[PDB]
């Protein structure tokens, strides 16, 4: 119908971010439990955006995939805007990547896989350049991928080491480079996102901005010996200076090591 704040119960804050807060939360009756994201808004101004979120959390409000967060409703009061959030209880892949310090060729075959489906649902609806690093990326009930996405970047206090500066790493040449950009950047990032998987840290990671550039625009990366080869493969293809010679999300899935390793 329509919400206000009033019916929901506050918990902790899950994440802080620079134009608000995402916290833990239950509807009064239901005493169901969500995520209510919180946007000041007077910060929205300056940053100019405003309308152009306001027909995007529609955008956002009719998409339906297991591996991306559902956005369930929205409202506002004076100086706040308010997402209705899914709750993803075990919260962000980044946490995890600190806690195990990598994955393996199941875990990650298996979270590409759902990336992979959620990107391409995302592309039929016409949907493109999702952030999928780490950071943004949720795990839900038992094991499951959600892409958060969306809203402006939220942390969970932490570590606090590398914090923005965590920017470019997962940026494709042609974005950095001032051009435009198809549905092929998201394949880019997959590309990233895996070899951080296995490895633990993004390709191009660098002391300095600019070098971190050189490498990116340069696709100047290497590989520590315990990287199987068909994630060699698949990384190798899934990153290229050209978005042409990038695979469609297809035989991404379709990857010899994808099916081999993947639970799903
Ligand atoms: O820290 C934790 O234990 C923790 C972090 C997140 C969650 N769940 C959740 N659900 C829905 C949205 C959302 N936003 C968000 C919060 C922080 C970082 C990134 C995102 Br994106 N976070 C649960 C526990």
């Amino acid at each position: 119908r329509q919400w206000a704040l009033e019916d929901f119960e506050i918990g902790r804050p899950l994440g802080k971010g620079k134009f608000g807060n995402v916290y833990l939360a239950r509807e009064k009756q239901s005493k169901f439990i969500l995520a209510l994201k919180v946007l000041f808004k007077a910060q929205l101004e300056k940053a100019g955006v405003e309308h152009q979120l306001r027909r995007e959390v529609e955008i956002q409000s009719h998409l339906r995939h297991p591996n991306i967060l559902r956005l369930y409703g929205y409202f506002h009061d004076a100086t706040r805007v308010y997402l209705i959030l899914e709750y993803a209880p075990l919260g962000t892949v980044y946490r995890e990547l600190q806690k195990l310090s990598k994955f393996d060729e199941q875990r990650t075959a298996t979270y590409i896989t759902e990336l992979a489906n959620a990107l391409s649902y995302c592309h039929s609806k016409r949907v493109i350049h999702r952030d999928i690093k780490p950071e943004n990326l949720l795990l839900g009930s038992a094991g499951e991928l959600k892409i958060a996405d969306f809203g402006w970047s939220v942390h969970a206090p932490s570590s606090r080491r590398d914090t923005l500066c965590g920017t470019l790493d997962y940026l494709p040449p042609e974005m950095i480079e001032g051009r435009m950009h198809d549905e092929k950047v998201d394949l880019w990032s997959l590309g990233v996102l895996c070899y951080e998987f296995l490895v633990g840290k993004p390709p191009f990671e660098a002391n300095t901005y600019q070098e971190t550039y050189k490498r990116i625009s340069r696709v100047e990366f290497t590989f520590p010996d315990f990287v199987t080869e068909g994630a060699r493969d698949l990384i190798s293809r899934l990153l290229k200076h050209n978005p042409s010679q990038r695979p469609m999300l297809r035989e991404v899935l379709e990857h010899p090591w994808i099916t081999a390793n993947s639970s799903k």
